[PDB]
């Protein structure tokens, strides 16, 4: 099967990240030999709080298994549990060019910011790992990561596989409340442009009520990206959850207001959130379960990351460690 | 326990007479005042492209010029850096609290992206932080290099106290030792430079695994000054030449300047080569005839490894736990 690496941030996602990438991947780990790291070498790049951080870490890691990441299945792990990740890190340093990381997309930013492209090939290169399905924000990342395996490669051999980005997109669009144009985002300041997973159903209600539509009259439930933003993304929400088509329920909207669309649309999303929330705060709450998954997938990872350091040690022409 | 002395020497080019003065010598001299950490750091040696084989063997002589300089492995720890991940764990984590402007006004990243403008990496960018790394695992108390990683070392200790202030007695703050004499060892031919244990002129350096009798010839031929008549006097500006053929002398015999130019008084360059030719050969003849029965004995160069790396890790470990317990990671099972 095609090794899949997938790299997540220990810092709160949407019904927009679940019911676009996550819902589809967590459908596919069967097909794919998927990795699932933690990243909170990562994380730290930028300053935060030690105690929220450590939660944070076991947050996701509830959260992904709630969603049905399965650790039987998939290799699920935390980043720094896995020495070899900062030891290629460093040796790939040495094979990046200054240049290439001062070309991402002043003196007091901290080189952790300005170094992380490298650790993320390291990431990814650790594990032979055939495809990434990265963002557009993360493209150039993934691209470096090819031209650093490519380069080394050349020097020593075929050490590395040459990853692709996964270019097939999840289903679901997921647009911004009170700004349809913009995608939903986990990134957003504006906390009433995003559902969170964990919100519970009238703080869900709130927020679909305030989602702006538009001024048709009579008004009118159908898709019309350009002129009906915001109705369409409702009707984008709804269908993804539910799994009804979009002219389905077009007809079932019939001569119907946008209050009964965004009375139905908090009653299905709150629907679906309430079964991942369960299972969140159940496997959230048991440590004993967490700390076996953690210890688990490190071990397996591991095994794959010791493989890969170890033939990058012997091109280098480092001496070997006496065990 | 005793205060812990750490230091490292890359595994790259042909270590020199600077080198051993610089460091090496203080490093035999410390052994029994203070617990002592030496590392062959391969991992920065590699910040310049190095060649496999030539980078495999030279690990493996600088271990054997270790031992034969009297690097003693029942009172020191002696490792390769690759073979403790710690390093490499923490240098990435202290990368999160280093700036970027640190690391861009070094001499050294300087020095060498002019020397390679081919292979300008981010590991030579990044080399400060790693080093950090190396010396704050260990709860170092004093570090001993040449001038020439002042700068370095300075860093290393902002590091420190940055970390320490946000998150408490993590780190000790490390303290340089760097010798009164032959601190900055300078090129034979070329005295206003640094020695450089890979320079592109032979006759500059004086190689540390040297045939003597060639170190001899070059020690003739170090230039030294116009001055008439020849006085064996120290004064770096205008008599760079004869001055650091003084601190070599000095270095060696431990006898101070003073009491040199006292000796050399009526004397020329004659006098100076002579006596800094002899005791140089008397140094590198004992040096290399240890040498050769330590590099020859496989068996015991990977034991010392093996109980090196051994020692190292156990202290290692323990640093790295309590760095990752105060950023905030969650503990590995
Ligand atoms: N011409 C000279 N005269 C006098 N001393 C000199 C001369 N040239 C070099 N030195 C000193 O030799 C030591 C090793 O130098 P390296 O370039 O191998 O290697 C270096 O310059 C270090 N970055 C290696 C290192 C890595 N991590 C560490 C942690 C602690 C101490 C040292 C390290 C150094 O002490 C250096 O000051
Ligand atoms: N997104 C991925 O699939 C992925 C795979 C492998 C390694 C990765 C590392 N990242 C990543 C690295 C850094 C960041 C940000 C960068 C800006 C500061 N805060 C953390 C976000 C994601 N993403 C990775």
């Amino acid at each position: 099967k095609p090794i899949v690496f997938s790299g997540a941030q220990p810092s709160e996602l949407t019904i927009g990240n679940y019911m676009g990438a996550l819902r589809q991947w967590v459908n596919m780990q069967d097909d794919y030999h998927c990795i699932y790291c933690i990243v909170d070498q990562h994380a730290i790049t930028v300053r935060q709080d030690a105690q929220k951080l450590r939660k944070a870490t076991l947050d996701t890691l509830a959260l992904y298994l709630a969603c049905g990441i399965d650790p039987e299945k998939s290799t699920i792990f935390v980043q720094s549990h896995v020495p070899e990740h900062a030891q290629l890190g460093w040796a790939l340093n040495c094979y990046t060019y200054f240049g290439e990381l001062s070309r991402m997309t002043a003196e007091n930013i901290n080189a952790g910011l300005f170094d992380y492209p490298v650790l993320m090939a390291a990431d990814i290169l650790l594990y032979q790992t055939n495809l990434v399905p990265v963002g557009e924000d993360q493209k150039q990342h993934l691209e470096l990561s090819r031209d650093i395996a490519q380069r080394f490669n050349a020097l020593y051999g075929e050490i590395f596989k040459v990853p692709e980005p996964f270019i097939p997109k999840s289903g679901a669009r997921v647009m911004s409340l009170l700004e349809p144009t913009k995608k939903m985002s986990k990134s957003d300041d504006n906390r009433n442009n995003v559902i969170g997973l964990l919100e519970d159903p009238k703080s869900v209600v709130k927020k679909i009520k305030r989602a702006v539509t538009d001024s048709d009259e009579p008004p009118v439930v159908r898709y019309d990206v350009q002129n009906k933003a915001g109705v369409s993304n409702l009707l984008d929400i709804l269908s993804a959850v539910t799994g009804q088509s979009i002219p389905e329920l077009e007809k079932q909207f019939e001569g119907k207001m946008y209050g009964h669309l965004k009375g139905e649309v908090a009653d299905a999303v709150s629907g679906m959130l309430t079964e991942l929330q369960e299972r969140y705060h159940r496997f959230r709450n048991d440590e004993a379960f967490l700390q076996q998954v953690m210890k688990d997938g490190a071990e397996k990872a591991s095994a794959h990351a010791s493989r890969t350091l170890k033939a990058v040690y012997e091109a280098i022409g480092f001496v070997a460690k006496r065990h």
